C-alpha cells in the first residue's frame, strides 16, 4: 500500500479526535498518567471512492491491512500505545473513518511550585511523519474530541479536555512532522492535606511554643526537641509523595521555614536557662515574655509573605 | 467477516453472562480489583445454519477467526482483557454459543467515608459498538451470571454478583453503544482494625491522661508529648493504606479529633505548671481535677457525635 | 480437530500429573505463590492408533496442532499459565502422552491463626470442561506426580505434594466440569522470628518492669513510655508482613496483650507517685512490691492461656 | 534474504543515528534509565538499485520483510528493544534509509562519589555481529544524532548527546563485532538536597551544641541523644535513595563524620558532669568553654578537608 | 522435523556455551538475579551435510524452523527465557552452530550465614530431555564459555564464570534428562556496611556506656533507653534487606547480642540507683566501676567468639 496521491500539491489532511474513556494513575513522582481512550482518524483517499447506486452500499468496511492508514504516533508515551482497531468505514467520496481504542502511559511534566494547591495541564501529543511520496498534516475534528462523564482521576478535579486546533509543523531528519497538542486541565483536591499534614504540623509547632510559659529548662528541651522530631517525620512523609524539584514548593517552603522556628526556639530556651544560672532571671523573663508575642507574630507574617510569593 | 443480516430491521441481540472464578487484589489506593471470570456470549447467525443429516454432527465447533464474533469490550478496564476462548458452538438454526475465560484489572471508584466499616458496589461494564450494516444490543442471560462458591476477596465479604438486565443504549461518536452493568457488592471485614489501630491508639491517648494525676511538669510533658509522637505514627500508618479523599473518612475524623485532645492536654499541663510556679496551686488543682472528668467525658460525647454524623 | 469418539457414552478419561521443578515467591499478604512445573496428560485416541509390526515405529511424535488435545485449565491462577509443549507421543493402541512445562502464579488462601508457627496446604486445581460430543473426566497418574529434590520455598519447609485422586465432577453453565485437587503441604520456618521479633519485644517489655525497682516518677515515665514506643514499632513491623485477617493471629494476640501490660504499668507508676505526693509511701511500697511479682506472673499465665487457645 | 554482496574485499558500512524523543526513569539504585528514540540505519544494497528516468520514481518504499536488514542490537539493555519500523526508503543507487522508533531500559553504571553534586555519562551501545558471507561495520551519521528540545529527565540537567564516531571492532565467539558508543551527559539538580537533607541535618547538629551553654546534665543528655536519633533518621533516608557502593560518597562522608561529632559531644557532656560531681567545676568550665569554639571550628575545617578530597 | 538419526548406539551430543553480556538485579530477599547472555549450541546432523565444491559454499545458513533444533531449557528460571536467534551455520560434515541471545531471571539460593562478608555460587542449569527415537546428552565447549569484561553486578565482585563439564544424566517422567551446571562465583562488597550500619550501631552502644560514669538515674535511663530505640531502628533496617533464614546470620548474631548488652546496662543502671536510694553508694560505686571495664571487655571477647564461630 502507498499514500493517496495529491490531486493538487496539497498535503494530506488527517482529521483527528481523542475521546477519553478512563483516566487513572497520575504518578506525581514519575510525572506520568495512564489513559484509556478512543482515537478517531479521517482522510480522503480517492482510490477508495465508489458509486452508491452501482455498489448497492452507502458505506464500505475494510480491514486495516487492506487499505493505506497513516502512521499516527504519540510523542510523550513511555511505550507504543496498546491499540485495538474498532472500525474502518469508507464513504462514497473516499472519506475514510478510522476508529481505535487505545491505552497508554503518558509522560507529562508537572509544576509542583503551588503544591498541594496546584493545577496542571496534561498533554497528549499526536504526531505524523511525512512520506517521500507526500506531506502529511494533522487537523482536529472538534466533534470527535471529548471525555466520558464518569472519567475520574483520584485526588484531582478534571476541568477540561481540549485540543490546540493548529498543529505544530516542523522538520525532523529532513521530513515534515505534524504535531497536535491535546490538553487535559486538572486541579488538585487539596482537602486531605489540611487534616493530615498542615494542621498536625501546626499543632506540634504550637506545642513547642508552650516552652515560653515554662521556666523548667529540662521540660523546655523535651518540648522543643520532641516536637522537632515529629516535624522531621512530617518533612520526610511529604518528600516521599513528591519528586526532587530544582525549585521550592509551597509546602516545602513552609516545612523548611518551620525548622528555623524550632532552631530559634532552642536558642531562646538556651538563653533563658543561661541567664537563670547566671542569676539574671529578670532579663530572662523579658526575653521569654517577648518570645510569647514574637514567635506567633513572625510565624503569621512569614506565612503571609510566603503565600504572597507563591500565589 | 461481516455481521449477521437482519430478517426485518431489528438490532442484533448478544446475550451475555459473567461467571466469577477468582477475585483478588482489591487495591484501595488505586481503586482497582483483579478478576478472573468466564464471559459467555450468544447470538443468532443464520449464515451458519446447517443440516445435521448432511454434516453428520449435531453441533458445529468453530475457531474465532473462522466466524463473525461481536467486538465486546469492558469500559472500566486498565488494559484490554487477557482472554482465552474455551468454546464456540453453533447449533443448526445458527445460534452461536461463545465461551471465554478472561482476566482483567477493573477501575471501580470506592467510597471511604465510613472506612473501615464501609461497603462497596464494584462495577464491570460490558459494552458493544454498533456497526454500519446493523445495530448491536446487549442482553443478560441470568442463567449464565454467577460466581464460584470459593471466590474470596482478602479482607472483604462478598455479598452478591448481579447484572442490571436493561442495557444503557446511547450515542457515542455518531454510532450506537450498548452498555451492561455487572455489580459485585462487597463489605469490608473491619475486625483487624480494632486490635491493630483503634485500641492501641486509645491506649496511648488514655496514657497521656495519667498527667491529670501528676503534679510533675517534666513527667507530664514526657507523657503527653511521647504519646502524641506515637499517635502521629498511627496517623501516618493509616493514611498509607488510604487514597487522598476530598472528604473526611470516619477513621480520619477520629485520628484528627485525637490531635485536639493532645493539644488541649498540653494546654492543661502548661496552665497547671504556670499556676504552681505562680504560687496558686489550689487553682491549678481545680483545673486538674476538672480535666480528670472533662477529658474522658468530652472524648466519649465527641465520638458519639462523630459516629452519628457518619452512620 | 474433534474429540475421540466413545465406544460408549463412557466419558473420556484424561490422566494427569504435575511435577514441581521450582517453587518460589510465596506472598503472605497476596496469598499467592509462583510455580514452575511439568504438566503431563494422557488419553486414548483410537483415530490415532497404528499397527506396531507394520509401521516398524513404536511411537509417533505429533505437533500440538496436528492432533486433538483436551483444554486443561487451572482454576486458582491469576493469569493463564505460560506453557511450552515438551513432547507428544502416541503408542500403537492410540494412547497419547502429552507433556508441557509451565509457570503460573497461584491464588491459595492462607490460615494465619498460628503465625509464625503455621502450616499451610497450598492448592493447584486442575480443570476440564466437557464438549457437546462427549464428557471429559480427569484422573491422577500417581507415577507422574512429584517434585524435584532441590525445590525450596524461602522461609518454608516443604512436606508433601500429593493429589486427591477422586475428581470433583459438577455442572457449571449446562456442561460437565471435572476438577482435580493438587495439594502442596508446607510448614513455616519460625526460627528467625525468635531473635528478630519475639526476644527484642520481650527485652523492651522487661526493661519497662525495672520501674518496679524505682521511686523516681520522672525516670519511670521515661522507662514505660519509651519502651511502649519501641513496642508500637514492632507491632507496625509485624502487621506489614501480614494481610488483614477477620480473626486474631497468635503473634497479633501477644502483641495486643503486651499493650495492656504497658497500660497497667503506667497506672502502677501513676498510683505509686500519687501516694508518694499524698505522703503515703508505705502503701505505694506495697503496690510496687506486689507489681514486681504480679507483672511477670500474670504475663507468664496469660501467655500459657493464649498458647493453649491457639495450639 | 541474504546480505548485499561486496564489490571489493570490503566490509558493509551501516551508518547509524539515534534521536532521543523521551528520557525518563533514571533509577539511581538500579543504575538504569528508560529511553524512547528514533534509530536510523543506512547501507548500500546494489541489488535494490534502479533507473530514476525510466521508473519515474525518485524513491521506492519497501516493507521490512521484502529486503535484507542488518541485525542491529543494543549491548547494555535489560531486554531486547520494543521497536516499530517508521520508514524504509531506497534511492536509485541502492542506498537504503531505515527508520524505527524504539523504547528500551538501558543499564549504565553511575559514579556516586560526588552525590548529590554528581555528573554522569550514560551509554547506549549499538552493536552488529558479522555474517559468514561478509563483515558488517558500524558508522555514525552525525546528521541523524540528536535529541528533542523538550527531553527532560526529572531531577537532572541534560548536557549533551553525542556519539563516539570510531566503532570498537573486535572478535566475539569466532566472529567480528562492531560496537558504537552513544553518550548522554547529565548533571544532577542538587537544589532540593539543601532544604530537605543538608540544612535540616545541620540544624539538629547545631541544636546538639547548645549543650555547651548548659550545666544541666539531664537536659544535655536529652539534647545530644535526641538530635542523634534525628540524624540516624536522615542517614537511613539518604541510604534508601542510593545503592551500596564499594566507596564513600560525599554525602555519606558528611553523614558519617557527623556521628563522630555526636560521639565527642556525648564525651564532653559526660566529662563536664563527672567533674561537677567530683567538685572540680572550674575545670569542667574550661572544657565546656573550649568546646563552644572547638566543635564549630573543627566541623568547618573537617568539611573544608572533605570538600577538598571530593572536589 | 525429527532428531538426527544415530550412526551407532551413540547418544546425540549437544555442545553448549554461555557468554555473559549483562548481570544485574541480584535480589537477596527473592534469591534471584537477571542475566543477559549468548547461548551457543552445536551438534551433528548428517541429513544437512553437503559437498563444498558443487555447492560453492563453505557454510550454509538456515532459519530455525527449516531444521531440527534441540529443545534446550533452563532448570532454575522464573519464566521461559526471552530468546532471539542470532545465527545458525552448517559446515560440510553437517555440524550445526547455533547462537542465540537470551535474557532470564534465575532462581539461585543464597547462603547468608556470613552476611555481609558472604560469597555465593550462582547457578544456571542447562537441561535437555531425551526423545523416543534417541537420547540427547549435553557437553561443554569451554571455548564458548565466558563473560564480557564490562559485566558488573552492583554491590558484588564477580570472581569466575565456569561450567561443570560432566552433565548430570538422570530419569524424569520415564525419559532421560541431561543437566549442565554453569557457575557464577561472586563475593559481596561489604564496604558500605561499615560506615552505614556497623560503625553507627557501635557509636550508639558506646554512648549507652557513658551511663557508667554517671550517678544521675534519670539521665542514665535516657542514655540507655534512647540508644536502645536507635538500635531497634538499625535491627529493623537490616532485616528489610534480608530474607528470613532458618539460621543466624553474622550481622543478625551481632545485632541480637547487642540487645543483651542494652538489657544488662539497664539492670546495672537500676541496681546502681536502687543501692543509692538504699543508702549503700559505696557498693553501687563498686558495681559501676566494674561495669566500666566489664562491658567493653565482654563485648570485645563475645565478638571474637562470634567471628570465630562464623569464620
Ligand atoms: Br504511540
Ligand atoms: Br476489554
Ligand atoms: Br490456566
Ligand atoms: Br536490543
Ligand atoms: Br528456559
Ligand atoms: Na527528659
Amino acid at each position: 500500500v502507498s499514500p493517496p496521491p495529491p490531486i493538487a500539491d496539497e498535503p494530506l489532511t488527517v482529521n483527528t479526535g481523542i475521546y477519553l474513556i478512563e483516566c487513572y494513575s497520575l504518578d506525581d513522582k514519575a510525572e506520568t498518567f495512564k489513559v484509556n481512550a478512543f482515537l478517531s482518524l479521517s482522510w480522503k483517499d480517492r482510490r477508495l471512492a465508489f458509486d452508491p447506486v452501482r455498489s448497492g452500499v452507502r458505506v464500505k468496511t475494510y480491514e486495516p491491512e487492506a487499505i493505506w492508514i497513516p502512521e499516527i504516533r504519540f510523542v510523550n508515551v513511555e511505550n507504543a500505545r496498546d491499540a485495538d482497531v474498532v472500525d474502518i468505514s469508507v464513504s462514497p467520496d473516499g472519506t475514510v473513518q478510522y476508529l481505535e481504542r487505545f491505552s497508554a502511559r503518558v509522560l507529562s511534566p508537572l509544576d509542583f511550585r503551588r503544591y498541594p494547591f496546584d493545577s496542571q495541564t496534561l498533554h497528549i501529543y499526536l504526531i505524523v511523519r511525512s512520506v517521500d511520496t507526500r506531506n502529511i498534516v494533522l487537523a482536529v475534528d472538534l466533534e470527535k474530541v471529548g471525555k466520558n462523564d464518569d472519567v475520574f482521576l483520584t485526588g484531582w478535579d478534571i476541568e477540561s479536555f481540549t485540543a490546540v486546533v493548529k498543529p505544530a509543523n516542523f522538520a525532523l531528519e529532513d521530513r515534515l512532522e505534524s504535531k497536535l497538542d491535546y490538553q487535559l486541565r486538572i486541579s488538585r483536591q487539596y482537602f486531605s492535606y489540611i487534616p493530615n499534614i498542615i494542621l498536625p504540623m501546626l499543632f506540634i509547632l504550637f506545642i513547642s511554643w508552650t516552652a515560653f510559659w515554662s521556666t523548667s529548662y529540662e521540660a523546655n528541651v523535651t518540648l522543643v526537641v520532641s516536637t522537632l522530631i515529629a516535624h522531621i517525620a512530617f518533612n520526610i512523609l511529604v518528600e516521599t509523595n513528591l519528586p526532587k524539584t530544582p525549585y521550592m514548593t509551597y509546602t516545602g517552603a513552609i516545612i523548611f521555614m518551620i525548622y528555623l522556628f524550632y532552631f530559634v526556639a532552642v536558642i531562646e530556651v538556651t538563653v533563658q536557662h543561661y541567664l537563670k544560672v547566671e542569676s539574671q532571671p529578670a532579663r530572662a523573663a523579658s526575653i521569654t515574655r517577648a518570645s510569647r508575642i514574637a514567635f506567633p507574630v513572625v510565624f503569621l507574617l512569614a506565612n503571609i509573605i510566603l503565600a504572597f510569593l507563591f500565589f
